[PDB]
């Protein structure tokens, strides 16, 4: 068909000619590399699309009509914006209490890609009431018995209404929706499992407050349950999610702790994958930075031996977390703790990292030789630290940061020089 020929249809007032070119217009939109979406917007197509989709006495015009706006949708800005000015939200929104199965899920998916071309266009369906009805279509007898394909349009839906920032989705949204979240964590799908971990992980990518109610409907466990499994599409997720919850309040990364998240970590820190080793680290280096029981619960798991070694061996940008887990080890740790710290060996690859070329790194590494010295001040073995670190050529990358060329790094190096290697 051309366009010529689907405006005449849709403009025919014969129900069976309108359904006719608006399954053309689907067609068209979707087959074509390049589809005219300017010209079917300025013949005025969409607000007919919208007035069809509660045509509830014809199915197929409504599952078409939805195909055919959420395909005009799905490209331009402006384009979402027209299809958003024609009314169609309130209308898909209408649509998703249909009996039929096939039309609430064309509905869910519309709704869907609406909201995730954008963080306003996701409050509009928000605030169109969106929420409840979308819910109410996880309200069945039996979950289990859903197909894999709705479940998992209604997961994706549902992860977008919780995606985007700038601004974020409402609290009292995701107060609403998170029950729901936790109950599709224990789905068997592997798909299902992996969008709900990502949009947990949204959700915990933002305040203490959002952090707070994620924690309060209970999901760290099974989180935590998720780290063990042997499906990189579920671990990635997880230990993200894991890992925002961490960077909250001490009681949070308490709830992390309590659920067991110490004692599998001496896997993902040393995991072939160099994303989980630096995700891993860097969620130990957030509870590192935690109250010094906390530090005595990684101590006691068996973990800093394990963070030294990845300090030695890993990569560049994994040597940057297990730095930052060092530095903060060190400002929030006991003496004991700190001494314990030393015996592991952490003097050698810190002056090995001493050689890098990051500013913000070295006053970090030089900070915490700082910290490791008050401590032996505390103790009273100041001398013997000195002695360590010109034993394994430390002090010989502590005056080879005395360099003008950057004053900051040479202020730092020499106050250190000047107070312990005198």
């Amino acid at each position: 068909w051309t366009v010529d020929d689907i405006v005449k249809g849709i403009n025919s007032n014969n129900l069976e000619n309108q359904l006719q070119a608006t399954q053309a217009a689907r067609k068209l939109l979707s087959r074509e590399k390049q589809p005219p979406i300017d010209h079917i917007i300025r013949a005025g197509l969409i607000p007919k699309f919208v007035s069809f989709l509660g045509r509830t006495d014809c199915s197929p015009i409504q599952f078409e009509s939805a195909w055919a706006l959420t395909n005009i949708a799905s490209g331009s800005s402006e384009q979402t914006k027209a299809v958003v000015d024609g009314g169609a939200i309130p209308a898909l929104i209408s649509l998703l209490a249909s009996p039929h199965a096939h039309i609430s899920e064309q509905a869910v998916w519309a709704l869907g890609n609406i909201a995730g071309d954008g963080s306003v266009f996701r409050d509009l369906v928000i605030k169109y009431g969106a929420i409840d009805p979308l819910l109410a279509l996880l309200a069945v007898p039996d979950m289990s018995s859903l197909a894999g394909g709705y479940l998992r349009n209604l997961t994706w839906t549902l992860s977008n209404l919780c995606r985007n920032k700038n601004p974020a989705p409402p609290l009292d949204a995701v107060e609403q929706i998170l029950p729901t979240l936790v109950r599709l964590l224990h789905h068997n799908d592997l798909e299902v499992l992996a969008d709900t971990c990502w949009a947990i992980s949204y959700l915990t990518d933002g305040p203490n407050e959002r952090i707070e109610m994620v924690v309060k409907t209970g999901v760290v466990p099974h989180l935590v349950k998720l780290l063990g499994s042997n499906e990189l599409s579920i671990m990635t997720p997880a230990l993200r999610a894991i890992g925002n919850i961490v960077t909250g309040t001490d009681e949070q990364t308490q709830i992390v702790i309590d659920a067991g998240a110490l004692a599998v970590f001496p896997s993902l820190l040393v995991h072939p994958k160099t994303n989980i080793q630096k995700e891993a680290t860097w969620t130990m280096s957030n509870i590192t930075a935690g109250r010094q029981d906390q530090i005595q619960q990684v101590v006691n798991h068996g973990l800093v031996p394990i963070l030294v070694s990845v300090l030695s061996k890993a990569d560049f940008k994994t040597q940057k977390e297990a730095v930052w887990a060092v530095t903060n080890y060190t400002s929030g740790g006991t003496v004991e703790q700190i001494v314990y710290l030393v015996h592991c060996g952490i003097i050698e690859p810190l002056m090995n990292l001493l050689t890098a070329k990051d500013t913000k790194i070295i006053l970090v590494i030089l900070d915490a030789i700082s910290n490791i010295f008050q401590a032996a001040e505390k103790l009273g073995e100041t001398e013997k630290l000195s002695i360590m670190i010109e034993e394994c050529g430390g002090l010989d990358k502590i005056e080879a940061l005395q360099n003008h060329e950057n004053e900051s790094v040479y202020k730092a190096s020499l106050n250190l020089i000047e107070k312990y290697f005198s």
